[PDB]
């Protein structure tokens, strides 16, 4: 989950 946020942005 965390990585998805960082990747997204
Ligand atoms: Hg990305
Ligand atoms: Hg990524
Ligand atoms: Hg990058």
């Amino acid at each position: 989950l965390a990585a998805s946020l960082a990747c997204a942005l």
